[PDB]
């Protein structure tokens, strides 16, 4: 159905002249023969070609296999020792894959084609890209759409398929779904018979926060092991655009290194603080600016067409804080290529970082000004707010825009409402923009494209299609479901319906982020992981920084919605401090007893990997490696002892 | 000049039945025979005999080290392959020592005699210990008793001879004593420039705190490494005492293992909280009660004999913390038995855990009474002590006893002596009483003994006072300056030459630990470590504490060495709080900065074992294991491809 084929490599030839391309599509092609890969070239668009690709023998491919699977033992990724290289099949899709990505993108010194896209020497290689099974994507959707969980089989069917970083993030859903049951029913408890602000409530979702993120890490050690991925660093694949100052040749293994000092990469990595108070800065005063235009336009204002005026806010958040957020990727870009980074798991770490300050303060950051600024103070504002007439100046004279004021009084509503929004609102906006628009726009780009040999045009055809689709990153669907994490630890105590909105909206979350993966996107290339990443150092921030957020609004609204209405008077600094204090440690303890309690439970497949590296060990100890003295001289056995120390004891 | 002596067990038969004591020494006496040692008995003491064992044979105990060393490297604990038993020297005495001890000690089924002393089968044997190498001792001890540092030749020699614990606790005290330079420095500076609660002192000093011990615990990576004890805890010396519910045979290695269930220990574990807060109760008690009582006589009471009236609450101290401390420490001691614990080294870090509530307790509750009790309250507190008036009651009359009453006044100096006595004059008086003391009452224990077979008499009377000689106990040593460390990292502001002090009492600190190890104590058999177990843990809590309660105190004592004098009126408990807030979180935002800038500093030991993993795996692979096609029919070889796409592209 997929032809054989293992990758697709767009060669763009349109920005270049013909007879540069031809030398390069040589060079390609020499390359991909000479890393025993077999091609075959049809026309991509009407500015590439299509260079199909396939291991020319099974031979070579069980040999890549064995070669494949002897650098990850020796690398001590796998303990068990590699099979003989002809019992070397591939014993997953993503396996056979994996080790076609490796020949055509690793440096030919590495022992493959040196085909970087979108580098120096291969600018017109475009994409190197797998082929969708739809079979069995259309299979799996169908089937996991009728069930509440996917099963064990399940995932290791996604991770035999798309590879374990995807199966990573489709291990985490399922578990954070599982996980979400627990606050949903409680909070949906609460919020019947307790309502907001329940000091139960917040202690619950606290230590619900602290099991499932430890939870989670001793489940990744484990699904690791059971994926033969743990460890998997050792043998990241190197990134093209790393600067080495030296070159260095090790002795265990043949070649040189280009080594680049890591306390220089450290002075680098400095200026990761003032990117931060940038980007911080920036968003914080669009942020604040706009909610001060909102404010003062809903609230304060009291002139004519109110609707049209409230609408400027949003429009100018909506806006502002994409683009804005595009600049500081740009800054965040520069300063990661700055810093070295010889691997290029070690690059999308150190960016996903950077990103994630922004991230942070674009999620939470408008909660935040409404519950920590807006309820405490803003009587105490509003009359600075005055300034923001001219917002209004344009739309209306100046008389109506000036004789447009009322008492302020801030309203009790608008925390619960701003969260229902980012906890419930957001989640149906952003399924709709992620999944259905994207889909259209995809739909709608064919056919204007597609209204205005023989043999093979259909599936031509819908290769052409497939090339079109968008590139998927994990990353993003991990950052989505790390933020909603993030509202859950940080602000669940205003509405404690916040699980229930994301255990419902999460059961979707895997369905169509499936859907979006195997018919949005074009299919990933196996990349391996044997884990999430930095997000579960975010998700332990962000849970750290919600027992701080919760305490101190359990503290600041215990008389109902309304708390301070507008006054910083009925808030005892040194009372909210203390609970703060108490809350964050007590937080601390009881994650540390959890953590150390999980820590003495090592998991079965951490134990096999554990027993299997004795083992290997042992198989290879089996194989290979097959005057003074007169003192001594008193009693020459153990029995003339005895009898001394008969004699000495009677 | 040892009369080439391994070990020398005591055997007691004074509290038994002659017909039962030989029985047990036959038993005994055949057990070392068939482990493979030789043995000669002489009288120990009136009440006990000398066993003294030694290996029967160069070729046993070159096969003992090699089954060792298979061991370890079967176990990952060293990642070269072990050298044939032909050329199993022990590299060291404390490698023959060790290998000599686990067959001793270890279980018969494990492959070495069973003897447990003063277990159930071997109550009788008392101690099984080896003998000094005096000339050795001495030796080291007069070459760096001149010297400032100890080189890493003479950290491996103390490694060489006492194992790798004791090694490791004088590595870590060296180490602390060198970076205790910059502090020393730095707060004489501070106390010549700016004197004391400065907050460049304060904040220079947590800094410090949080690079030496993240260095430290690189540094036990590295030192570990160097030593060939990184993992030693996969083969951790089991317990006899350990309690198995059922017994299992894994099929790895042929042998039953008596599993007991983690979740039960963790259950029966619960109860550490428990015992922590009843030993916080008592103690808290005994020090704020004999607290207020020094008060009241010192500062209240105006009568007659008030020296040694004010003698009476430091007695009280001294005579009830440590019976206080010894009855935890007993409840302590049933509750780490009730939690079952398979190894021995289990057993001790639990033990020393909970110990070290009690030593948190009594070395810092005093001055943190003083500080933030008696300070800002005490103008309060006092009216209420007028109760302790009967403790002078019994030396003066009634009458004079009620009319001995002044202004209360507190003394701005009880903080700063307060912290000059616990960090100077406790340690001259623990230096004597560590170091003095037990070697003259050993002396005098001896010549009361000594005052009221020819060519052995000297050997046998020394291994006789040798027998006498205290057990080390490696803890302690720890202990002592993990404490000491507390008061750096706690109290520091208020004093700061405490560092001071603290450099000068470290370097005669290795000195006169090393002379105590060699002459007032048994010489320990060659334990190994990787670490200084829980006392890492300990150091990074205090420095967390620390930055709380330095914090604390530059924010009360602001102005000056009085600060809040007596009234809590000067302190606003928000802005306390907030400083508190700040610090801490700014404290633990640079401690996990430093964390992962030194975590990308792989030292050489560590990086050397990772290259020798690899590269003894690539030794044992080197020895041992060696329609859908007429569409790839189009394009033969890489050159029709390459004519292909240049008619495409033209
Ligand atoms: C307030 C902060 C605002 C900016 C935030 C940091 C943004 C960092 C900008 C990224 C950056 O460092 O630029 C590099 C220049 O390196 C540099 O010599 C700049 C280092 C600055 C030293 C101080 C470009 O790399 P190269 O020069 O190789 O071309
Ligand atoms: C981002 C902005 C976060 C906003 C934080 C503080 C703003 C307050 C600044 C201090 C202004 C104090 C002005 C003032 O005079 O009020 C006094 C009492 O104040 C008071 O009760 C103080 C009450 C202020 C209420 C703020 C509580 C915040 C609790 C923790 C939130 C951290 C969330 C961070 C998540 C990343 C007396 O009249
Ligand atoms: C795709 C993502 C799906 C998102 C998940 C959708 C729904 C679950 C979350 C509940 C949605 C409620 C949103 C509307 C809502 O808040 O209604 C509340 C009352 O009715 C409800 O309590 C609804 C019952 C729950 C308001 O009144 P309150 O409760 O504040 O007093
Ligand atoms: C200077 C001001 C000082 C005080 C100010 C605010 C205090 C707010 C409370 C902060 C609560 C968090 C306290 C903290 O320091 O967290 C560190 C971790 O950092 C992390 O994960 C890294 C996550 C970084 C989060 C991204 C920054 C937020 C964006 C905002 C950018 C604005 C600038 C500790 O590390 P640690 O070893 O204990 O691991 C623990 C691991 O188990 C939790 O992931
Ligand atoms: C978490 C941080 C947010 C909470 C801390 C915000 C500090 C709030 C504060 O200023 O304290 C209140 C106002 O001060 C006072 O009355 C008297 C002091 C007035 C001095 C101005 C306050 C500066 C606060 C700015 C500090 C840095 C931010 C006293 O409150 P209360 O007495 O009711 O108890
Ligand atoms: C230990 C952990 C907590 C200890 C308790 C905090 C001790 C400090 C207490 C500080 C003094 C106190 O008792 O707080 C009272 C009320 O607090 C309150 O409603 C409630 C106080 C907040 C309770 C803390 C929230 C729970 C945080 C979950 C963390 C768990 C993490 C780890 C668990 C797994 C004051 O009344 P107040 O008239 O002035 O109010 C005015 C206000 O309503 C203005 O609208
Ligand atoms: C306030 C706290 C005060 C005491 C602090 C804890 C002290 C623990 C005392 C140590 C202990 O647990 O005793 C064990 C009894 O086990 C137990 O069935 C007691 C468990 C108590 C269950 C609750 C003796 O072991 P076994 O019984 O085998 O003889
Ligand atoms: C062990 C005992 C530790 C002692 C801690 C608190 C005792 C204070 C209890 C609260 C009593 C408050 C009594 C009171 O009415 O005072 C008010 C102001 O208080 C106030 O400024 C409050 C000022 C109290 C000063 C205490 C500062 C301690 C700072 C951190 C120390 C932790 C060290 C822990 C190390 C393990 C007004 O008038
Ligand atoms: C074995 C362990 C050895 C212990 C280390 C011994 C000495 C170093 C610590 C300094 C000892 C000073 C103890 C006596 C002392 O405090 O004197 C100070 C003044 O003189 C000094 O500053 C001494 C100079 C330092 C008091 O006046 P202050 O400074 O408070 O104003
Ligand atoms: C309940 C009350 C709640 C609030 C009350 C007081 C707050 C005092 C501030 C405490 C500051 C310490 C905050 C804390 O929780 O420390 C835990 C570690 O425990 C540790 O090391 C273990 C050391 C335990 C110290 C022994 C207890 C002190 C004796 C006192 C006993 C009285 C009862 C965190 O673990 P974590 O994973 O981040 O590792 C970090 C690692 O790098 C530092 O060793
Ligand atoms: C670290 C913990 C130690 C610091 C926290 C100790 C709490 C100190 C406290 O009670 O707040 C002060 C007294 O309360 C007041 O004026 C009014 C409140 C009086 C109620 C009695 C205080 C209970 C404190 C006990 C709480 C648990 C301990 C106010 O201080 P200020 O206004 O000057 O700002
Ligand atoms: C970030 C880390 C710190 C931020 C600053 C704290 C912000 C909150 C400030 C709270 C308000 C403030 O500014 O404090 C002033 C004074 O403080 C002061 O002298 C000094 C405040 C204490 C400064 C903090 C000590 C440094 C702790 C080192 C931690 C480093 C850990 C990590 C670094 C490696 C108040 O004056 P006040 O008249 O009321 O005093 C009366 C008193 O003297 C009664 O005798
Ligand atoms: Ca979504
Ligand atoms: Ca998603
Ligand atoms: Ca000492
Ligand atoms: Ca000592």
């Amino acid at each position: 159905e997929n032809h054989h084929v293992d990758y697709v490599i767009r060669f763009n030839y349109g920005d270049i002249d013909t007879p540069e391309a031809i030398k390069k599509f040589e060079v390609l092609l020499l390359e991909l023969s000479e890393v025993g890969l077999q091609t075959e070239v049809r026309q991509g668009d009407e500015n590439s070609l299509f260079v199909f690709v396939r291991a020319a023998s099974k031979k070579k491919l069980k040999r890549a296999v064995y070669q494949s699977r002897v650098r990850d033992w020796l690398y001590g990724v796998r303990n068990t020792e590699p099979e003989p290289a002809s019992s070397a099949k591939p014993q997953s899709e993503a396996e056979r894959l994996l080790v076609i990505y490796h020949l055509i993108t690793v440096p030919k010194a590495e022992g493959g084609a040196g085909i970087t896209p979108r580098h120096g020497e291969w600018k017109n290689v475009d994409a190197i890209f797998p082929l969708h099974d739809e079979e069995t994507n259309r299979q799996c959707m169908r089937e996991w759409s009728k069930k509440t969980f996917l099963s064990t089989e399940d995932l290791d069917r996604i991770r035999n398929t798309f590879g374990e970083h995807v199966g990573f993030y489709f291990a985490f859903l399922q578990s954070y779904f599982r996980f979400l049951m627990f606050p949903a029913a409680f909070g949906f408890s609460c919020w019947l018979l307790l309502g907001s602000f329940s000091i139960i409530y917040t202690v619950v979702n606290c230590l619900w926060c602290i099991v499932f993120i430890e939870y989670w890490k001793r489940q990744e050690e484990d699904l690791s092991c059971r994926w033969q991925t743990k460890g998997v660093s050792a043998v990241h694949e190197k990134r093209a655009e790393f600067k080495p100052e030296k070159e260095i040749r090790d002795e265990s293994t043949g070649e040189v290194r280009g080594v680049f000092p890591a306390t220089k990469r450290m002075y680098r990595q400095l200026l990761q603080v003032p990117f931060a108070l940038l980007a911080a800065v920036a968003l914080g005063a669009i942020i604040a600016t706009c909610f001060a235009i909102e404010i003062f336009i809903s609230e304060v204002y009291n002139g004519p067409l109110k609707g049209y005026l409230v609408f400027i806010p949003t429009i100018l958040v909506s806006a502002l804080i994409p683009t804005m957020s595009a600049v500081l990727l740009t800054v965040a870009t520069k300063l990661n290529d700055y810093e070295n980074y010889e691997t290029q798991d070690a690059y999308k770490v150190a960016l996903t970082q950077k990103i994630f300050v922004v991230n942070f303060i674009t999620s939470y950051l408008p909660i935040i000004l409404t519950a920590f600024v807006y309820v405490p103070f803003a009587s105490r504002i509003v009359p600075y707010l005055d300034v923001f007439h001219l917002t209004v100046r344009p739309f209306v004279s100046k008389e109506h825009a000036i004789k447009a004021r009322t008492e302020f009084s801030i309203n009790p509503d608008r925390l619960r409402k701003q969260v229902i929004y980012f906890t419930v609102t957001a989640q149906i906006v952003g399924f709709a923009l992620e999944t259905i628009v994207p889909f259209v726009k995809q739909r709608v780009f064919r056919e204007y494209k597609e209204y205005t040999d023989e043999d093979e045009a259909r599936f031509l055809t819908r290769v052409r299609n497939e090339a079109e689709l968008e590139d998927y990153d994990v990353t993003d669907d991990l950052r989505e479901m790390c933020i909603q994490f993030g509202y859950l630890a940080l602000f669940s105590p205003v509405w404690p319906l916040v699980p229930v909105s994301f255990l419902i909206n999460n059961w979707v979350e895997l369905r169509s982020d499936f859907f979006k993966i195997c018919v949005e996107c074009k299919r990933p290339w196996p990349q391996r992981a044997d884990t999430i990443g930095p997000w579960l150092d975010s998700l332990g921030f962000l849970s750290w920084v919600g027992s701080i957020t919760s305490s101190a609004l359990v503290y600041m609204f215990s008389n109902g919605h309304e708390g301070p209405n507008g006054e910083p008077t009925t808030i005892r600094c040194w009372a909210l401090l203390l609970t703060i204090f108490f809350s964050e440690h007590l937080y601390l303890i009881v994650r540390y007893a959890v953590r150390s309690a999980l820590a003495k439970l090592e998991p079965p497949n951490t134990r096999r990997e554990r027993i299997e590296r004795f083992m290997m060990r042992k198989r290879y100890l089996d194989t290979v490696l097959s005057p003074t003295e007169r003192f001594w001289m008193r009693q020459r056995g153990w029995k003339e002892s005895a009898e001394v120390g008969l004699s000495l004891i009677t």
